[PDB]
């Protein structure tokens, strides 16, 4: 009776464990297999898929009690699907020491200073940090909240659960063949809406051209990560067409600053400002993606500031760090997984004339998807980063903060301003003091770079009209009020 829907996608994560799931590919499969605590209700009061309402999900309830500790109540008679019952245990386990320091290992780094959980009933968890904390319901309604079975968890570990998932969503695991599909099934027993579709299989079809050819001949319903020149292809067939939003995701490169050449800020600083950044976004993305000011983004709230200005391509100051640096002219690679990331070819062939201009001789390395570099070949490489709270401390701290994996595991070493001002975000309320303590970082970040800020992608999927989805404003798909069959 119900129709089976098909994806074609651009990648699988490595894991369907929630966290180790964290990329541009696992939460469009996650969010089917499992609730959190709290929702965004992207579509609430009329919202076109950008809503950042908050309401309660697997949580009847909650109170905030004190500035770092929230009381839960939560729906009775929930079911896992194996069976067993979610109650306040699983809650606890979900965000517990024990899974967060999993060996998962950016639990701890994406996770705030939480405190243990306590149970004080079957229903009833409190969920804390060590100091004060005025983010934790953002924090439990964000891609950490996903709750899951502590015993099932527990017996399989974190990487096997990863590759057979239980959780309480309204689809169900059923089988996956790594790096080729994802198939899950209706979840009848859903406490939520009833899922519309029979079957959702997510299948890798890593070139854009065969996943839109793949989509002309029926095999897919919606096909992912597209880019503006894809639209006028697909639009012209009737039965066909395009989806696309600004989402709250930052494509970028990034530097392995262990390796001598970007252990200091001056050629970094030099293949930052040698982009010109609005003709890539001109010439590939049809002026439709965003070249933000900083990290800063309208859904950070208080945090946002419209009036700032951007960072400017200044070729003459670049080619001037180059000299400086002492760059003899060594071949730089730039790691990329093909077009894992929309656009990411095609904008580092036009960086690469940019950067040449600048004096700098930077080389594609283009790898296929299975082959994991190791960390010592990397010297550029690009990236994303979902902007995954509705507040400024996401990915500006979460990514580039003290103990982190940009400081930690690729080496840059920061001043000491941005670090005492990343531990200050993290305990201090939105008002005056916290909107400038941001434009200070990203004053910082600027003349340190890090990582250098692309652009918000425009992000581009395409569709049969016969079946009604509605993209978000995230690196997700969200089929709850959101998913029918004409
Ligand atoms: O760009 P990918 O690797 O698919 O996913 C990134 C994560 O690596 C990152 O940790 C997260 C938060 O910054 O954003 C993602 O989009």
């Amino acid at each position: 009776d119900r129709r089976a829907l098909r994806i074609g996608v651009n990648g699988l994560p490595p894991s369907l464990e929630p966290i180790n799931g964290i990329s541009n590919t696992g939460p469009r499969i996650i969010n089917q297999i499992f609730d959190a605590l709290i929702r965004r209700d992207y579509f609430a009061d009329g919202a076109k898929g950008n809503n950042i309402k908050l309401v309660p999900a697997l949580a009847e309830s909650f109170e905030r009690i004190d500035d770092k500790s929230i009381r839960f109540k939560l729906r009775q008679g929930v079911k896992f699907h194996n069976g067993a019952e979610m109650t306040a245990e699983d809650v606890a386990f979900t965000f517990s020491s024990e899974r967060l320091w999993g060996d998962v290992p950016n639990g701890r780094n994406f996770s705030p200073n939480w405190d243990e959980p306590v149970v004080e009933d079957k229903y009833t968890v409190v969920l804390r940090t060590k100091t004060p904390s005025y983010l934790i319901e953002k924090y439990l309604g964000s891609w950490l909240g996903p709750i899951v079975p502590k015993e099932y968890y527990k017996s399989l570990g974190a990487v096997a659960f990863g590759n057979k998932p239980i959780g309480t969503g309204p689809y169900k695991f059923r089988e996956l063949v790594a790096n080729d599909h994802v198939t899950l099934e209706a979840n009848d027993g859903y406490w939520g809406d009833k899922p519309t579709a029979s079957t959702i299989t997510y299948q890798v079809v890593a070139e854009p051209a065969t996943r839109v050819a793949g989509l002309i001949s029926g095999e897919y319903d919606i096909i992912t990560t597209l880019t503006p020149d894809d639209m006028a292809l697909v639009d012209g067939y009737s039965d066909l067409e395009t989806r696309g939003t600004l989402i709250e995701n930052l494509h970028m490169f990034t530097f392995n600053m262990n390796q001598p050449i970007f252990q200091n800020k001056t050629l970094r600083r030099a293949l930052a400002l040698a982009v010109n950044r609005p003709l890539i976004v001109e010439a590939l993305w049809k002026n439709k993606a965003s070249i933000p000011n900083g990290f800063n983004f309208p859904h950070y709230g208080a945090t946002y500031d419209p009036k700032r200005k951007p960072m400017e391509f200044n070729l003459k100051e670049a080619k001037r760090l180059v000299k400086e640096s002492g760059y003899d002219g060594t071949p730089i690679t730039y790691h990329t997984m093909g077009n894992y990331y929309a656009n990411a070819v095609p904008a580092l062939m036009m960086m690469i004339e940019m950067w040449k201009a600048a004096g700098i001789t930077v080389v594609p390395k283009i790898f296929a998807p299975g082959t994991t570099p190791k960390d010592s070949d990397i010297l550029i490489r690009n990236w994303s980063n979902g902007q995954w709270l509705t507040d400024g401390l996401t990915t500006m701290v979460s990514e580039f903060g003290p103990g982190r994996g940009v400081q930690k595991r690729w080496g840059w070493k920061a001043p000491a301003e941005f670090n005492n001002l990343c531990d200050q975000v993290a305990q201090l309320k939105d008002g005056e003091e916290r909107s400038a303590a941001f434009n200070r970082l990203r004053d910082i970040f600027e003349d340190e770079a890090p990582a250098v800020l692309m652009y918000q992608p425009y992000d581009v999927y395409a569709a049969r009209k016969d079946v009604q989805w509605s993209p978000v404003s995230f690196e997700t798909m969200e089929f709850r009020g959101n998913l029918n069959f004409k």
